């Protein structure tokens, strides 16, 4: 069982570190459930984003190999190109051993540039991985390296400590009650099927049912940008001359919870959840389309409030309120 630590940077993005090659060149990377590659800056990147971050020196590895097959990946923001090869990944206190994994050689934009984390390290399924490029828990799992197919992230709230992806276990100290599992409705994100948003026993948005995505990697909770802006005015948020969705404070206090139904049981967020403070609101629209119907994006403004399982043996996501 592998334990890796996070570091939860401003609510906004949790990453931790790994160490790529022989002996090892160190990265911090974001485990993200919301895509499936693995890929770190390489000596091969002339982009800014790579001039101001670590770049893998694939010359300095003695167990490096080399391939000839290119990678190309999109984000929602942000995008990559480069190279892949195999070499051996410390994660979690596991050798990862014979791990393909993206050398970049262009990450282009601002985001990348401002970014604190180094690289992305995908936690999705393979279908939907760039090049076919093997994922991390995959290769995992392939090598016998975890015992159980399954992995548990625990988020943490208020810039503290103590966010971790757990390879290979469940830790019920992370949570209190029943953990509740959710079938995998489209095998590619984690995936899954939202019954309803309610609030004060009234139907807000996702009336008659709507596909998520569970998502470490996206810090707000997204949805179609109608039925966000239906949500924004339902809690009183409004956006301003700076583009900023604000919200007073004060309603953190009076407002009711927002509560998501996912297979039948419900999830509440508090206002104190859905509500940033430091006021803003953590939802955000943005328009995900695929083949299953338009995206919501469970982030971190729920993944904080829910320990979350996800299980490869049984392709199903379990959820129970964090400790
Ligand atoms: C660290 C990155 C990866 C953060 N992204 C989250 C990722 O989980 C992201 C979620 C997503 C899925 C599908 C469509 C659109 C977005 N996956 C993603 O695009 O996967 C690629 C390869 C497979 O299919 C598409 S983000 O959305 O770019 C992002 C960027 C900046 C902010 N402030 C918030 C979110």
């Amino acid at each position: 069982i592998g334990d890796e630590p996070l570091e939860n940077y401003l609510d906004t993005e949790y990453f931790g570190t790994i160490g790529i090659g022989t002996p090892a060149q160190d990265f911090t990377v974001i485990f993200d459930t919301g895509s499936s590659n693995l890929w770190v800056p390489s000596v091969y990147c002339s982009s800014l984003a790579c001039s101001d971050h670590n770049q893998f020196n694939p010359d300095d590895s003695s167990t490096f190999e080399a391939t000839s097959q290119e990678l190309s990946i999109t984000y929602g923001t942000g995008s990559m190109t480069g190279i892949l090869g195999y070499d051996t990944v410390q994660v979690g206190g596991i050798s990862d051993t014979n791990q393909i994994f993206g050398l970049s050689e262009t990450e282009p934009g601002s985001f990348l540039y401002y970014a604190p984390f180094d690289g992305i390290l995908g936690l999705a399924y393979p279908s939907i991985s760039a090049s076919g490029a093997t994922p991390v828990f995959d290769n995992l799992w392939d090598q016998g390296l975890v015992s159980q197919d399954l992995f548990s992230v625990y988020l943490s709230s208020n810039d503290d400590s103590g966010s971790v992806v757990l390879l290979g276990g469940i830790d019920s100290s992370y949570y209190t009650g029943s953990l509740n599992w959710v079938p995998v409705s489209v095998e590619g994100y984690w995936q899954i099927t939202l019954d309803s948003i309610t609030m004060d026993g009234e139907t807000i948005a996702c009336s008659g049912g709507c596909q998520a995505i569970v998502d470490t990697g996206t810090s707000l909770l997204t949805g179609p940008t109608s039925a966000i802006a239906n949500i924004q005015s339902d809690i009183g948020a409004s956006e301003n001359s700076d583009g900023e969705m604000v919200i007073s404070c004060s309603s953190i206090d009076s407002l009711p919870d927002i509560v998501f139904t996912i297979n039948g049981v419900q999830y509440p967020l508090s206002p104190s959840a859905y509500i940033l403070q430091d006021c803003t609101s953590g939802f955000e629209g943005m328009d995900v389309p695929t083949s299953s119907g338009e995206l919501w994006i469970l982030g971190d403004v729920f993944i904080r409030q829910y320990y979350t399982v996800f299980d490869r043996a049984n392709n199903k996501v379990g959820l129970a309120p964090v400790a």
